[PDB]
């Protein structure tokens, strides 16, 4: 009865028809200019891509196919008894840009169950790895291993039409969703439960709940914080490190896994997604060296020291956002109604107060606003992963589900190979005159 | 006497000081406009990054540092004897922007010996990979996996200051492309020649030499070959997906093994690098169904029917060239004066005549030329290596050269975090009206 695919065949049609008269009309038409800065810059301002299933506005945050956070919390369909949005309903919504029906949702559910196996040499890879090895790096070489199962790889070898690229990264797309999972739960008990076993998946459960089995945790509430963390996490436009790593990568027809794990070694960079985990590495050197309950006047020092040193006070600042990321709202309103008296979470909630202020004072962030990452980990300590080098790889299993949205879209609508031009500082200086 | 770490030491200050003041005189000066069409074209045309060691002109080609290959060739060091490039030559040329002296591409071929060294976990994975795992999945895990090894990620995590990021991207890079060829030629073993041992590196041969000795060629011109390839498939600019890959991954400060592992994944793909395999994968079918000596009446045929069926006919074709690669005339070069009569390049010459006329007869190729890709494996095949599947393998050993080169400029010169803007197509057709 429900398939997305059958609907996805539906809807790809009119998008290419649509985008095909406005090219037709504006093509040609100027969106914007690019300066040497910008150039110096990263592309800083610099409008290159398009990206279907999120949008970021600098002031407001977010909107996955229109809707802002607080919007998905209230119409996406839960869990029973539950309280926070169903990851497999995010994707829906991403994927068709309709929210979905609970029917919908589970459809998905059973499909990620039905989905999720790892190859052998997969397990055994996993298996001989050294504990000293981190853990993104195992979730990377685990991702590009699997793509031995590559239906798009196998296709594409076979000389499938291109038309019909779509079809192929979709089901390679919601195999990898499927086993992501087992993928990272396997790396979580062999460096810290040495001896146990993942388990086996349950059909009747939503996907964060075999994931939350799997890594071994029983609290009701931390299921609950798992669905949120996975659907929050999940897209934040295309731009980023992660999203545009798989999106060039892709470009050049490379399969869904290969394009995943190369977005990987992008969130696994301290100024991206591994600033989850600094911002616990910081705060527990912090509290060492100040000793838990510390004077806002002794903070201040602590921050200072960092910026002094050359460093970066991590999760803080955003290429993008120009105001407090509602990623990082959502995840104080959580800990608010769950743990509001930890003292960790206090800590938190105490350098918001301060640490915008001494970045302000220094003077050299555009946005001295905390992100996403400075919320994330105080919430998962509290439940008891307080394994801090492995928070990543849970930002890493939420991406999946953008990325590889976009993914089946941009092969849909036949999106061609990144590729713009670079230039050299000698080469620019003539182009103008020089300086 | 000889250190290639002192000569940067002395260049970086000046090269920043050169780009600060051109900055604040032309920072604002726009040197390019973004068009709807740029941004659902894969950026074509538009002017996106600073990349310092080689700059691609549409109808000439290649320069490395201002070099031709042409130019390379004759001023670069060879081998005594040798009449073809050392890489280890052309890795100085791209660091420093200056010709080498034959002592210092001796010191670099003595430091990539003394560096090369695999750790066991790398060993083992390796070994316990499926002989159905493709080359290039190999060879981006084991990288990936490599990254324990890393100093950057080491000093990194001891909080060193912003300003010596390029000293330790330095040292990975060095040990990185020493230990490159033993990765590559593990690979090559264990898929090929089941049982034996790539041996160890001698520390007084160059590095293409050490890295043919471990594939077990014997033949001289073998090794001439080599180099020539090594030393041509280097660089090519910063917007191809590899470097462009590498270079968006580096900014996020992971490390030049996690940096360099995800360029490994977008060269895979089949619009990339991946198009050396299958060029010779479409010649074997080619004649095998033609047979051997085809008519020119057949080839077209052929090539329509590839056309046809919805795929791209490999190795011609280029997002910017507009010309005759000039890797594909030096390569051809290469093949009349030692291998002429040999029936698969007496093939590819034919194509040469054809393909092109085809391409313009369909319309569609802006270039219709051919790449490097189309001459490549058929030089590969004349001395023995006949494994398609494994080519572009050494594509990747080539290309650590440029993009390792441009790293550690990257972070000598502070370039900070790769993020553009994305747009949706709604909200671009907001943004002008809609077509
Ligand atoms: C997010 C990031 C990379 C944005 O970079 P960018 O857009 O270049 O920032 P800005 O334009 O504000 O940078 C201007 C200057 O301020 C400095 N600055 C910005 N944020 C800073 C911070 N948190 N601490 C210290 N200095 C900071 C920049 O490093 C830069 O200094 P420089 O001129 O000497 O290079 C930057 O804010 C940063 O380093 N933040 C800390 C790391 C972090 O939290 N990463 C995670 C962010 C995100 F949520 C994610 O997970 O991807
Ligand atoms: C190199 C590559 C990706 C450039 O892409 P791009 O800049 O988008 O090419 P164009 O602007 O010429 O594309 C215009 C149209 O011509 C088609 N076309 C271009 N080259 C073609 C080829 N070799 N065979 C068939 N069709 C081709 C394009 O696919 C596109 O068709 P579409 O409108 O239906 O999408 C394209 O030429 C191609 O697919 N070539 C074949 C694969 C190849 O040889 N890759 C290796 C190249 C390089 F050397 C490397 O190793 O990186
Ligand atoms: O938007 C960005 O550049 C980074 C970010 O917050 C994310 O990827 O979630
Ligand atoms: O220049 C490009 O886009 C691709 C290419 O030929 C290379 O990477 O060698």
């Amino acid at each position: 009865s429900t398939n997305l695919k059958d609907v996805l065949a539906s809807l790809i049609p009119k998008e290419q028809a649509r985008i095909k008269t406005f090219r037709q009309q504006h093509g040609n038409t100027a969106v914007g200019q690019i300066t040497v800065d910008m150039s110096y810059g990263g592309m800083r301002g610099m409008k290159g891509l398009i990206y279907e299933t999120s949008v970021l506005d600098p002031d407001e945050g977010i909107r996955f196919r229109g809707f802002s956070i607080p919007e998905c919390q209230k119409l996406l369909p839960k869990a029973g008894g539950g309280e926070e949005p169903l990851p497999e309903g995010l994707f829906w919504l991403l994927v068709t840009g309709q929210i979905p029906t609970p029917e919908q949702v589970s459809w998905v559910s059973k499909e990620w169950a039905k989905r999720a196996a790892l190859p052998s040499h997969v397990v055994t890879m996993l298996d001989n790895f050294p504990t000293n090895l981190h853990p993104m790096s195992q979730l990377s070489a685990a991702i590009t291993a699997l793509n031995s199962e590559s239906n798009f790889a196998r296709a594409y070898a076979e000389g499938i039409n291109r038309t019909k690229y779509w079809e192929f990264v979709y089901e390679d797309a919601m195999d990898l969703i499927a086993k992501l999972p087992c993928v990272a739960a396997k790396i979580y008990r062999n460096l810290y439960r040495a001896g146990s076993s993942i388990g086996a998946i349950d059909s009747k459960l939503d996907w964060s709940h075999n994931f939350t089995n799997m890594l071994g945790y029983t609290d009701p509430q931390f299921t609950e914080l798992m669905r949120l963390y996975l659907t929050i996490h999940s897209d934040h436009e295309g731009g980023n490190v992660s999203a545009h790593t798989s999106h060039l990568v892709g470009s050049a027809l490379s399969d869904p896994y290969l394009s995943f794990a190369a977005a990987m070694n992008g969130l696994a960079g301290p100024l991206h997604g591994l600033a989850n985990q600094e911002v616990l590495l910081w705060l527990s050197q912090l509290q060492k060296d100040l000793g838990a309950d510390a004077s806002d006047e002794k903070l201040r020092d602590y921050i200072w020291n960092t910026l002094n040193s050359g460093r970066v006070v991590p999760g803080y600042g955003h290429a993008v956002l120009r105001k407090t990321d509602p990623r990082y709202t959502c995840q104080r309103e959580f800990a608010l109604k769950h743990l509001p008296s930890d003292p960790m979470f206090k800590l938190v909630a105490q350098l918001y107060k301060i640490v915008p202020n001494v970045l302000l004072e220094q003077g050299k962030a555009k946005n001295p606003w905390p992100n996403v990452d400075a919320h994330s980990g105080v919430l998962l300590q509290y439940y008891g992963m307080t394994e801090m080098n492995y928070y990543t790889v849970l930002f890493g299993v939420s991406r999946a589900l953008g990325v590889l949205a976009q993914l089946i879209w941009s092969r849909a609508l036949g999106f061609p190979l990144e590729r713009p031009k670079s230039m050299s500082t000698a080469g620019l200086e003539k182009l103008s005159a020089g300086g």
